[PDB]
């Protein structure tokens, strides 16, 4: 009697790290040293030492057999992405390069010259000489809800994410155009931009659903749209696919997966006029925010998502915070960790369940990340003695005892380090344990145990073996205690 369509159904988490020259495909393992380390702190700790550090890639996550629009919303406004399947973050404490959840919406944009130009030379390539413009148009958006229905020439169709060889063709002649003409395989594409986890619902929808969403430039203030979940946006022009969108619905927005476009049309500056379609689709369905994904400052392949403005996500306090208040200080590569000015100094990781006093950042703030988790800050410590205190309760953590985050010049796939940004702490978990909120866990959370074969509600937490409530922790470490009631965990 379980209802599969209210459950998150994960493998065991992954913590990956390896060297970021080559894996990181962003900086490609080069930075200068005023880039390279999280905060001034640590930069003071290496000063004229830099050449010492190999810097990493590393990443968190787990790979998904089924979510929910509403989860994966959830996820997102903690920080992970899915490639594919899998849901990870990076670790923002070691990674080479910082990466930031962004969101934006035709409120936070501010339409540029560039982006006007790119909506003029667009509505230019697809309508025709007949069309006959209303005499005003309060904004861009009812200006392209105008014109695009009218065009003969140009066809947005949304439709299930779903692979066909037309659209591997393209992608396979993008990614060659952009560097990647190896890893290419059907298989790839299809992992990654098709067979998604979500529900079955989610997926094919109906066929009143998909002519509700297709009709989206006619819905009027107040309309909204029930599709949630993922679709494919094709573009044709004179019936040729010559590019394609992966979206994502959620309950607060759209989220961009990818986009890719046939290398010919160059000039219609397709990156530009999808994300702008895409805005104004989530202004026009009445949902708050567009999803661009990371938002890395040093890296132009990625910082250009900032012309469309927004938020970034501090998941230390798992709350967003303006761009604009805070590039200028992560303008370098830091970490940042918000803590109101008129706050004490912290001796902590910031309480992420018991999370009363939320940050505003409306009044000042200060960046706290060296008090937290610099060289000399509390949290390494406070997690040391936190490992030893989950013992009791059959936790298999071990202290992490080196001196410094970043590996020098002079590995278990299951081990997450005792600190790491936007995870709940160790002390918060110790604190779970104390105050026995872990037994909350008990009659929700699911194992699908591998052995039997079978699943089975946890009955009794604390009396499962060490192995089993080990994962479940670091699950609670990646996702909070109210999601893992919902969770199914294989293990
Ligand atoms: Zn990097």
């Amino acid at each position: 009697a379980m209802d599969f369509t209210d459950k998150l159904i994960i493998s065991r988490p992954l913590y990956i790290s390896d060297n970021a020259d080559p894996k990181c495909g962003y900086c490609n393992g080069k930075k200068d040293s005023s880039h390279k380390f999280a905060s001034p702190g640590w930069s003071d700790f290496y000063k004229g030492d830099e050449d010492k550090v190999e810097l990493q890639s590393s990443t968190v996550g787990f790979n998904s057999e089924l979510v929910n629009a509403e989860t994966y919303d959830k996820l997102c406004n903690l920080g992970f992405r899915r490639s594919g399947s899998f849901m990870y973050k990076t670790d923002m404490l070691r990674n080479c390069c910082r990466l930031y959840t962004i969101r934006t919406n035709e409120k936070y944009l501010t339409m540029s010259k560039e982006l006007k130009t790119s909506l003029k030379r667009f509505k230019k390539k697809i309508t025709s000489p007949e069309f006959k413009p209303q005499p005003k148009y309060v904004s861009w958006i009812d200006e392209l809800c105008d014109y695009e229905p009218k065009s003969t020439s140009f066809k947005a169709v949304f439709e299930p994410a779903e692979f066909t060889d037309e659209k591997y063709d393209l992608y396979v002649r993008y990614q060659h155009y952009i560097h990647s003409d190896e890893d290419n395989t059907p298989s790839q594409f299809e992992s990654f931009l098709c067979d998604t986890p979500f529900t079955d619902s989610e997926i094919t929808g109906t066929e009143k659903e998909w002519e509700q969403l297709n009709n989206w430039h006619n819905l009027q203030p107040g309309e909204r749209v029930t599709k949630n979940g993922p679709a494919h946006e094709c573009y044709y022009h004179n019936g040729k696919l010559i590019a394609l969108s992966v979206l994502d619905f959620l309950p607060s927005g759209v989220s961009s997966v990818y986009f890719i476009w046939d290398p010919d049309y160059y000039d219609w500056s397709l990156g530009k006029v999808s994300a702008l379609r895409e805005l104004a689709l989530v202004s026009k369905i009445g949902r708050p925010y567009y999803y661009l994904g990371y938002y890395i400052d040093d890296c132009p392949k990625m910082n250009y998502k900032a012309k469309f403005g927004g938020e970034i996500l501090d998941v230390c306090n798992q709350k967003y915070v303006p761009l604009s208040k805070i590039h200028q200080i992560i303008k370098h590569n830091e970490l940042f960790v918000g803590l109101n000015s008129t706050v004490a100094s912290p001796d902590s990781e910031i309480l992420i369940t018991s999370a009363s006093d939320k940050i505003n950042f409306d009044e000042p703030f200060i960046n706290a990340v060296d008090d937290i988790y610099g060289p000399n800050g509390n949290a390494s410590q406070n997690a040391i003695t936190s490992v030893a205190k989950l013992r009791k309760y059959g936790i298999n953590y071990s202290p992490d005892l080196q001196r410094s985050i970043y590996k020098e010049i002079p590995k278990d796939v299951y081990r997450i380090p005792n600190v790491v940004p936007g995870l709940v702490p160790l002390m918060e978990i110790v604190s779970l344990f104390e105050s026995g909120k872990m037994n909350e866990l008990n009659n929700n959370v699911v194992l699908f145990d591998t052995k039997i074969n079978a699943l089975r509600i946890v009955r009794d937490f604390i009396s499962e073996k060490p192995e089993i409530k080990t994962v479940i922790t670091d699950v609670i470490r990646l996702i909070g205690l109210d999601n893992t009631k919902k969770a199914i965990i294989i293990i």
